[PDB]
């Protein structure tokens, strides 16, 4: 977890919307089983894509204001932002290989 940015409702614009480069945002909660299943895969991706992608997390129990703005309905949900806008989304758990394919489809 050392390479994952900790987001809050108030820091979202500064950290995500004005980010340089692609940022992957994980919407999670402690009670969410599938969310905890993909946590290690996000750490692997953070290492593997270091320098090309920033990974971040937003706990929806602690920051309830952001999810509703993006129409999130379930967790985990992954949002891929580029240039201040959502470029792609993925709802539900997935394997490392599926995540890599999803990223590669959007990073160029
Ligand atoms: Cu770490």
């Amino acid at each position: 977890s050392d390479k994952i940015i900790h987001l809050t409702d108030d820091s979202f614009d500064t950290d995500v919307l004005k980010a340089d480069g692609a940022i992957l945002v994980d919407f999670w909660a402690e009670w969410c089983g599938p969310c905890k299943m993909i946590a290690p895969i996000l750490d692997e991706i953070a290492d593997e894509y270091q320098g090309k992608l920033t990974v971040a997390k937003l706990n929806i129990d602690q920051n309830p204001g952001t999810a509703p703005k993006y129409g999130i309905r379930g967790i985990p949900t992954l949002l891929l932002f580029k240039n201040g806008e959502v470029a792609a989304t993925k709802v539900g758990a997935l394997s490392k290989g599926q995540l890599k394919e999803f990223l590669d489809a959007n990073l160029a």
